């Protein structure tokens, strides 16, 4: 499940070789091209690293903290130089400058799945199969090689590109950057598992809930809680709640589900196994990797890049 084919081995080797040419990252070496997002307490820009000529994505986190603090964060973000996977966004480096931490990463031309969703309206089942594989393999990589979980799976944290690659970004790597960002805002809690919202027992099972929740949103074209009325489905397939009320609904109500007679039973089953409220009964990475929907999605050779380019008008 963590074994790479020839094309993925080659792409990973070409990225590291290219990264080795980049030295110490410095503020003045960057030229802004455009803006990309802001979903996790910062701002993302498409930038040009002037000396190397490489196009990167630069996350700027505005924090006003004593020299001692920032230096620890930066040492802790060095963990990311070890995160080498076709399912994790490439990391170039991190530094502090004029009151802000910069995280420099690989630029994904397809953007994030929240953006792809907005354009598309809804994402087809076969495309969601490819997304599911990448999320499971990404979470398996994080857990296997670095003994860490994502903690923030959601559509905006899944990045796509014109080469048909799907990658995860924005996973807790620096304990200090987390602690120094307390009282929030570090991102919405609307994708959190019932167990995390109860302050109870939390593992990679919480990430599986988030994935399951994100898949239903992308398949239907709407954030799924509260479930849609019989009339809202007739609009969609022919065939407002305040955050505190919403978080209560997740803990207290039955989990969302895909509408029937629209999606395959294998896909409906797969999301249901991710969305079981009790994390013990809920499926795990090993179980998900051999699920009928995953095996069928793997054997399906889906032109993800072709679908992507047509949908967002890339080219
Ligand atoms: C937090 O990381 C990001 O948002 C991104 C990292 N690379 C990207 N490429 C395009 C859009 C967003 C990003
Ligand atoms: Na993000």
């Amino acid at each position: 499940e963590l074994e790479l084919d020839e094309q993925q081995r080659k792409r990973l080797e070409a990225f590291l070789t290219q990264k080795q040419k980049v030295g110490e990252l410095k503020d003045d070496d960057f030229e802004k091209i455009s803006e990309l997002g802001a979903g996790n307490g910062g701002v993302v820009f498409k930038v040009s690293h002037k000396p190397s000529g490489l196009v990167m994505a630069r996350k700027l986190i505005h924090l006003e903290i004593k020299p001692a603090i920032r230096n620890q964060i930066i040492r802790e973000l060095q963990v990311l130089h070890e995160c080498n996977s076709p399912y994790i966004v490439g990391f170039y480096g991190a530094f502090y400058s004029d009151g802000e931490i910069s995280i420099c990463m690989e630029h994904m031309d397809g953007g994030s799945l929240d953006q792809v969703l907005k354009k598309a309206g809804r994402i087809p089942e076969q495309i969601l199969g490819k997304v599911s594989i990448a999320v499971i393999k990404g979470l398996t990589y994080l857990r296997e090689k670095h003994k860490i979980m994502h903690r923030d799976v959601k559509p905006s944290n899944i990045l796509v590109n014109s080469r048909g690659e799907i990658k995860l970004c924005d996973f807790g790597v620096s304990g200090q950057l987390i602690d120094s960002m307390a009282n929030s805002f570090v991102g919405t809690r609307s994708y959190m598992s019932p167990e995390r919202l109860q302050g109870t027992h939390y593992s990679v099972q919480s990430d599986i809930w988030s994935m399951g929740l994100s898949l239903v949103e992308m398949a239907v074209g709407r954030y799924p809680i509260p479930p849609p009325d019989a009339k809202e489905l007739e609009l969609m397939f022919g065939c407002p709640m305040a955050i505190f009320e919403l978080l209560d609904y997740i803990v207290n109500e039955p989990p969302p589900k895909l509408p029937s007679g629209v999606f395959s039973l294998e896909f409906q089953d797969f999301v249901n196994k991710c969305l079981i409220k009790n994390p013990a009964e809920r499926a795990d990475l090993k179980q998900l990797m051999v699920h009928a929907f995953i095996k069928r999605s793997d054997a399906e050779e889906v032109d993800f890049a072709g679908w992507l380019c047509s949908t967002i008008g890339l080219n």
